[PDB]
């Protein structure tokens, strides 16, 4: 019977802060794909929030002794009611909190340089001339590290043995793509916000894996079903789609 703490991270097209000559304040200084669909779902359940940023800045992954960090963590110690966010659901996530039904489908890919016989993931492992990774303590680096399958062992082997190779986030991992002889392993709905705003760079293959991002909430909160019920009316109300042009208009690309 009170405000929701809702916790997200700045991630482009998702939450980002918005441009204004006026000193913004308080959730009005953000904007993007997920505080629309805050504000939806805010609106169906009707209820009032806060928006705060992890402090870690990192979206949630294990240690050697169990130790959970970034917005997982922060709902594992009921520190926010709803973590909004493009949060991947994995079967790992899913013991420490729980996942409202999925507003966006996804899978891991490569971005790479347009232009190059590279085609796979297979070619990452296959040689060591190119190097590759992936955001630290992430969905794709849990998968990768913890994939029993011989070919991405191998690239998390290589991922692993390089330092520099797992970056902070999304975006030193682009600017690694676009300065280095470097392939980045990330989403694909990152990937296609990118090639559609710079014409050089490019998804290689195809999905490696399928999944979504789900709106995560502290194990056994009430409002995980009522955030499931919302996002299915609002894909019957077709507002997801609508959302998701909305913020992966590109310039274009020929
Ligand atoms: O791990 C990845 O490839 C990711 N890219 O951007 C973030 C979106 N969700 C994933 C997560 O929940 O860790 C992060
Ligand atoms: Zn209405
Ligand atoms: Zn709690
Ligand atoms: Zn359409």
């Amino acid at each position: 019977n009170r405000s929701l703490i809702v916790t997200t991270l700045l991630e482009e097209p998702f939450v980002m802060f918005r441009k204004s000559d006026r000193t913004l304040y308080g959730n009005d200084r953000f904007e993007g794909y997920c505080i629309d669909l805050l504000k939806e779902l805010a609106h169906i359940l009707g209820f009032s929030y806060e928006i705060r940023l992890v402090e870690d800045g990192k979206y949630g992954a294990q240690d050697d002794k169990g130790q959970w960090n970034g917005m997982v963590k922060e709902l594992i110690d009921h520190k926010a009611d709803l973590a909004v966010a493009p949060l991947t659901i994995t079967h790992v996530r899913e013991k420490a909190i729980d996942f409202s039904k999925p507003f966006m489908t996804l899978g891991v890919s490569i971005l790479y340089r347009k232009g190059t016989p590279i085609d796979s993931a297979d070619d990452l492992a296959k040689q060591t001339k190119i190097e590759y990774g992936a955001v630290k303590d992430g969905a794709t680096m849990t998968f990768f590290k913890k994939s029993k399958i011989s070919t991405f062992e191998k690239m998390w082997a290589f991922m692993s043995s390089k330092p520099s190779a797992l970056v902070k986030n999304n975006e030193e991992g682009i600017q690694r793509t676009l300065t280095a002889d470097y392939a980045l392993l990330m989403e694909s709905t990152t990937i296609e916000y990118i090639t559609q705003r710079n014409c050089n760079l490019t998804q290689i293959g195809g999905l490696i894996d399928s999944k979504g991002y789900g709106i995560g909430t502290p194990m056994g909160s009430p409002y995980r079903d009522k955030i499931t019920i919302a996002i299915l009316q609002l894909q019957e109300e077709d507002k997801l789609h609508i959302m998701k042009e909305k913020w992966w208009r590109g310039s274009g690309c020929p």
